[PDB]
């Protein structure tokens, strides 16, 4: 149950640069750079549900830690990958050559995606039940 909670974005580094490189239609790139998105995570042991909302674009995802699962990326592209726990508080996966780390520390979820040399980094905070 550790990741569960509702979280809102506070600040991000390199949003625009990273969203370009991944075939994000520019309309969303500009409308998106400023949205403090909300993440809903529901964890039950290995099983994860998470929903990322950024006004009207709702991406909902589910995975089992350790299993190969379909994930829906930024662009809407669905990609087969495995998500891994590396300790109770850290989700690590790799898709379309992006290395993604999600990390809980207290009420703070830090997510970091790197495409070759670009480090897109989102920091979020818990907002209630
Ligand atoms: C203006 C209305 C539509 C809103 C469009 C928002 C598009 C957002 C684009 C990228 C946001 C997704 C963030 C990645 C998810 C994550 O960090 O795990
Ligand atoms: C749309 C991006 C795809 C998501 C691929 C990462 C899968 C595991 C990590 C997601 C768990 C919830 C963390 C989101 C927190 C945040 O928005 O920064």
């Amino acid at each position: 149950s550790s990741f569960s909670g509702k979280y809102q974005l506070q600040s991000q580094e390199n949003f625009e640069a990273f969203m370009k490189a991944i075939g994000l239609p520019e309309e969303l790139i500009q409308k998106g750079k400023d949205i403090k998105g909300v993440s809903e995570i529901v964890q039950n042991g290995k099983h994860f549900k998470f929903t990322i909302t950024a006004g009207s674009k709702v991406i909902q995802n589910e995975f089992t830690v350790g299993e190969e699962c379909e994930l829906e990326t930024m662009t809407g592209e669905k990609v087969k990958t495995v998500v891994q726990l590396e300790g109770d508080n850290k989700l690590v996966t790799t898709f379309k050559n992006i290395k993604s780390v999600t990390e809980l520390n207290g009420d703070i979820i830090t997510n970091t995606m790197t495409l070759g040399d670009i480090v897109f980094k989102r920091i979020s905070k818990r907002i209630g039940t």
